[PDB]
């Protein structure tokens, strides 16, 4: 039996903060499901959470969601180094994804 | 404490196969500990499978490793699509990966 994609609801809404400030990344998906969100930053190739699991061994990185749509990405005590592209990617087939910035203003 | 981070103990063995045929990539890892392995495509940076789970709907995806030290992906039933780049990552800080190439021949 066939089930439906996800799909996202609304683009990536971005950020911007100051260094040393914490910053958030929201990805909006309806009809989950079965299947899993998961957070990577593009930059630099690495996976960061999938679900409710932080992957990365970053002690910085946080992850929470509210009824399976709203999935938000926590960085806390963020550093200049943390500025790059950040992927919401969910695992149906084919892949799909979008993409968002998190921008630290020195 | 710190840990040692885990190393790989030697390049991941490309593989040139024909289409039908299964086909399979292996990394080697020396003190994973409590580290995880993920295979991704590296195309998309489309998770494929993490420590002995596979994240991906494609159903021809497998995992399985020997005492954490070699971590085999196998595609089964491969087709030209599936000619690519794939990456084996652990998830340190930073994050450290190695990549291999299946070739595909029609
Ligand atoms: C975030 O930025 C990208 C390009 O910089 C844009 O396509 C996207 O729509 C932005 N997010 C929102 C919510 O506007
Ligand atoms: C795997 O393939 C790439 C290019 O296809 C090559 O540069 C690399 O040396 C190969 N790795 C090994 C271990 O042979």
């Amino acid at each position: 039996s066939r089930i439906v994609d996800p799909k996202f609801s609304s683009p990536i809404v971005n950020m911007t903060a100051p260094v040393g400030r914490d910053a958030f990344l929201t990805c909006v998906v309806q009809d989950l499901g079965p299947y899993k969100v998961a957070w990577l930053r593009v930059d630099t190739q690495t996976i960061l959470t999938i679900q409710n699991h932080v992957i990365t061994k970053n002690q910085r990185i946080g992850i929470a969601n509210s009824e399976h749509k709203t999935w938000t990405m926590r960085i806390k005590d963020i550093k200049e180094s943390d500025k790059g592209w950040y992927m919401c990617q969910i695992n149906t087939d084919p892949m799909k994804s979008q993409m968002g910035y998190l921008d630290v203003v020195v």
